[PDB]
């Protein structure tokens, strides 16, 4: 069992705020990994210092050893590491098909970019081949042609997951993408982690609290102030941490 992603001491200010204060973790590949805090405590920051949206002011992030601090995305699809974005009300207004196929022209950029900068949504061999592979997977297969905005919200978050699988991704980074959903969508959308862990995929995960999905998580941290102050390996362990008396404080009205 090999680390995929690790990070060195992490430091990050916003004016004189540290937002970050030395985090460390690290992720095995394979592990689906969940970072969990209450809002504030710095985990969309550590996402976006190691997805490429925020420079590290110190530390450093290795991708299988290659150290990746501060690439930006662009550069580090290369590495194989992707982020899903939330999806556009304009790409609502075209199909699940556009939807996959429109992230190869600013591929693994947020979708915006991609939807700025396409003259005609790219429609070769490959690429579509590439999209309905995806889409059997997620078994949208049949909804191709829909326009996104027609789809339930929990088919639009699949979707979103489709648009970082199109670029065949080692490593799938999301934050908060059960957020406000109902169990049985929370379950549906980690049942499709878990397939794809199995495939080898690696997942860092943000998300407020850890409930439903419990029993999907490999790995857990728990962020407060900026700091890592809790971790968890396993199902016990993350239920120990869960229970921390600790770690509920934190959570006082949250
Ligand atoms: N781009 C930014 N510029 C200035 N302050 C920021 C920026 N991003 C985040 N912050 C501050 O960092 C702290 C929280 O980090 P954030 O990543 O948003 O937390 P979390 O994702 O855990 O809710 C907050 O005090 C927030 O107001
Ligand atoms: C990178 Hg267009
Ligand atoms: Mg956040």
């Amino acid at each position: 069992t090999m680390e995929i992603l690790r990070t060195e001491n992490i430091v990050k200010y916003f004016g004189e705020f540290k937002a970050l204060d030395g985090v460390s973790i690290s992720v095995n590949k394979g592990d689906v990994t969940l970072i969990i805090g209450p809002n504030g405590s710095g985990k969309s920051t550590l996402i976006n210092v190691i997805t490429g949206f925020l420079k590290a002011d110190e530390g450093r992030v290795y991708f299988e050893n290659k150290d990746i601090t501060n690439k930006e995305p662009a550069e580090l699809y290369h590495y194989g590491i992707v982020r899903t974005f939330q999806t556009p009300q304009p790409l609502k207004e075209m199909t699940v098909l556009e939807n996959l196929l429109i992230g190869e022209i600013c591929p693994g950029e947020s979708p915006l970019n991609s939807l700025f900068y396409k003259k005609w949504i790219p429609k070769e061999e490959e690429m579509v081949e590439k999209a309905f592979k995806i889409l059997e997977f997620l078994k949208l297969s049949h909804l191709y042609d829909r326009k996104a905005g027609e789809l339930s919200g929990g088919q639009m978050k699949l979707v979103e997951i489709g648009r970082a699988l199109m670029t065949n991704p080692k490593m799938i980074v999301m934050d908060e993408p059960i957020a406000g959903v109902a169990p049985g969508l929370a379950h549906d959308i980690f049942n499709h982690v878990l397939e794809l862990k199995a495939k080898g995929i690696t997942f860092l995960i943000i998300e407020h609290r850890l409930d439903i999905v419990l029993n999907y998580i490999d790995h857990l941290y728990v962020m407060f102030n900026g700091q890592i102050i809790a971790e968890g390996r396993g199902e016990e362990e993350i239920k120990n941490v869960l229970s921390d008396p600790k770690v509920v404080e934190i959570y006082i009205g949250e």
